[PDB]
């Protein structure tokens, strides 16, 4: 074979996307209301729940870091405190944006400070013919103007969670992508509430004159403004009138809001990949049995892609160059990240555990059940409960 | 294999998925500069098409691509380039068929119903006010005057609580919101599209009656969990011979003939009804065949992992010993 | 009957808009004169709290959506189609009262099997 | 899960800004330490919490227990760091 | 730690409810005349502003606040208070949005 794709990328110096456009996502993240709110839900499901770094053969690598020994996981979890606050951040934008992209950034003395995120929307990619990133070209408001700037794509670092393709290096915004969607909701909802003031409340009518009889004209009808104003009118006003006076409703008109918002917020749902329950919408047969493991099953397993998508590029573009440069530890060691699944039972794995216990390692138990395995190898090491161990321990 | 492709499930859902969209996922083997196995790189299928002899095989594949405004292009041997194909016309079939072109119609079916619901609530999900003004056989009202009127009853300026008053010879009248069943309209079309691509209506955020339950959910859910078992053995088999034994042959000390397997997962599985099922009949399996199906290491040790009662009763007569 | 339904849902499953212009025994309308009504009326350019004032002489009529049963003849079709080909009706998404339990529900799962 | 993002960013920057400024200007202690405030989760049912224990005590440490428990951790060390129940272990040492 | 703050549930309540209807919380800390510590002074969140340098990071505190029918104005350093943002712009943003007027539209479409 060869070192080179020899198969083509199909972009390169253009007829992807603009400032304009990258503003555009920014501006539907902070306008608020419900699609800002089911994003939000949908980042919470992908990056919410946290996170665990787990290196195979993390007690080979003993070292001591500055006259203290720890392993790599223990190096990694100093390095990176709060791992989870920056996997929800990096996260989240990666759902909105194309990309989440930032620096590595270092104290004065030159060990490592932190993954710092730059802000998505100021970033667009500059790639090769093979739709690498060579460099990274960013705009930034100041004093009633943009600031440009270039940057090379060596010092910065940046992940992808919606791709067009497995060589994408660029990605897709969801929200760009579901364009219509968005704005279709939004001006259905604008629909609603207009038609709610105009339709949805009654209005009176007073009509003055007989029918064929003397005409009645606007000074008129200012004096009848006065005597039947809704403004200064109570519960309990009574009318008295002659016989050419007619006091009329318009009623308020039947149209099914409700229904009309179900539409809509299933359309939403449905487009952004999330049950119709995230929109507070409810719909029949769908709520019980196999039809709903089926659809929380789907949720599931989109979770667990994105999330896997995420571990990967975290690892091999953040934590493997951190290990490479501000480390004593081998970088080619195998670190995963795993995400934590958002909605699980520890009923079930409590009900799995007391079933089907007595075939797994203590260790394997301390795992399912989220808990710092034994402290003594062989308790950890073996399939019999640590209670079991000690009460024959104690017996003998 | 597992140093060779360490993010294989990525790989699987990136080429399976392509393979279910478009005839084929298509893609090459590629070398560090050393000469060592870097990846398996999957190549953009909408770019590349394939080229047949007589007898139905690929022999060269024709690449077309956006650059500058206009396209590159560019030809192939098939000897350096791999491809998997799920959907076949016949198991001769080494071109495939897109599950988007064969349903096209049902796709643009669906499309315009909804298209046609949207604009239908837009004209008649809402009131509209009709004013009508002047008496029946009276004076005849002219564009100028209505727009006075207008300016009285602009819904833009109306508040919730407005009043008016009039004359005799002002009418103010609605156009209704027009009753029409958009939900079912929009349950057909998704009935239409879910079966068409074979997924369970559930999948629609759609649901009916009568299916829900019973027997009659085994049956779907049943169908739906074969259709997958197909689906996964065919792209299996295929990675397996086109990419997995070519690695191990030209990159690996080891035998390229050797009985390798790839299995991808059952997303429906429920660990509740496994663990049932390790309570009723563990006792007839060994205790790797528990492992395997409760989705654990097996056992370190062999006599531990080729016994039939569990490891812990093992452990507890030992410990008696 | 596949196709029969999908037209059917065109011209029938959606209200449509009326507009009579002119008095009953009144002055003729000629069809320049309705142009001129259809750019003031087009559904393209209407909004949902669009509001219209008129004389007495211009009625907006609504061709309303034409009740029909589009699920039952799918449902029908599909029992046909599914009998035919020896499936159970279940396999088409389509459900049917009283086969869903019980000793019926037994009978046609083994008749399968 | 809301909830829990909150109480992590509120949590991280309190302790960052207020507490370890404190440690440092006004305590004998070293300001580096590894504190971390845990904000408690409103709607947590202590009846679920005990069905686990019940299950899956066996595998738990006493000062595990404990802190699920919402409970002071035992006094005694070996007591705390143990598997088998406090109350198991006093009927042991008195059955002895 | 305990000793030092020994009402945090109130001070967490506090906190927490400014920064989740305001940009930020913001506060002070405070010392006995002996100099050991008092106590974190939350300071009242309208009242205050911050100003920020090219990299967004606050380096003053500007202060309004109503007396005698008018308001006085000061600027504080960012070395001497404190603050907390829950909801934020982007991961560099120190400045926080409000929930209340990002979603102000809602608000007075319900109050409407
Ligand atoms: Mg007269």
């Amino acid at each position: 074979a060869s070192s080179t794709p020899q198969t083509n990328v199909d972009s390169m110096g253009g007829g992807d996307l603009t400032f304009e456009d990258l503003r555009d996502i920014k501006d539907v993240r902070d306008s608020g209301g419900q699609v800002a709110q089911l994003m939000d839900y949908k980042a919470l499901l992908n990056f919410g729940e946290g996170c665990e770094i787990h290196v195979e053969g993390d007690d080979e690598t003993k070292q001591l870091v500055d006259g203290e020994p720890m392993t790599l996981s223990e190096w990694l979890e100093d390095a990176f405190p709060h791992l989870d606050l920056l996997v929800l951040d990096l996260g989240g934008d990666a759902l909105w944006y194309p990309y989440a992209v930032g620096e590595i950034q270092e104290t004065i003395t030159g060990e490592f400070k932190e993954a710092l995120p730059a802000e998505p929307w100021t970033l667009m990619p500059e790639s090769d013919a093979q739709g690498k990133v060579q460099a990274w070209h960013q705009r930034t408001k100041t004093h009633g103007g943009y600031q440009t700037q270039t940057l090379p794509a060596d010092d910065l670092w940046h992940i992808v969670i919606n791709k067009a393709s497995a060589r994408d290096e660029v990605g897709i915004s969801e929200v760009l992508r579901n364009k219509d969607e968005i704005q279709a909701f939004k001006q259905n909802e604008a629909a609603i509430n207009q038609a709610i003031e105009l339709h949805g409340f009654p209005q009176r009518h007073v009509k003055v004159g007989k029918e064929d009889g003397a005409p009645v004209r606007d000074n008129d009808l200012r004096r009848v403004r006065t005597i039947f104003d809704p403004r200064t009118t109570d519960a309990n006003t009574a009318y008295f009138t002659g016989q050419d006076v007619d006091v009329e409703t318009l009623e308020a008109h039947n149209f099914d809001y409700s229904a009309i918002h179900e539409m809509d917020m299933r359309n939403l749902t449905t487009a952004l990949g999330l049950p119709l329950e995230a929109g507070n919408v409810g719909a029949d047969g769908l709520g019980s049995g196999k039809p709903a493991e089926l659809r929380f099953a789907l949720l599931k397993l989109a979770i667990k892609a994105n999330q896997r998508s995420f571990s990967v590029q975290f690892v091999e573009r953040v934590m493997r160059p951190v290990v490479r440069d501000y480390s004593p530890f081998d970088h080619e060691a195998d670190i995963r990240l795993e995400i934590n699944d958002p909605l699980e039972d520890i009923g079930e794995v409590a009900d799995l555990i007391q079933q089907v216990g007595d075939y797994m390692t203590n260790e394997q138990v301390a795992e399912k059940l989220d808990l710092p395995a034994p402290e003594d190898d062989e308790v950890a090491d073996s399939y019999r409960s640590p209670a079991d161990m000690e009460k024959d321990e104690a017996g003998v």
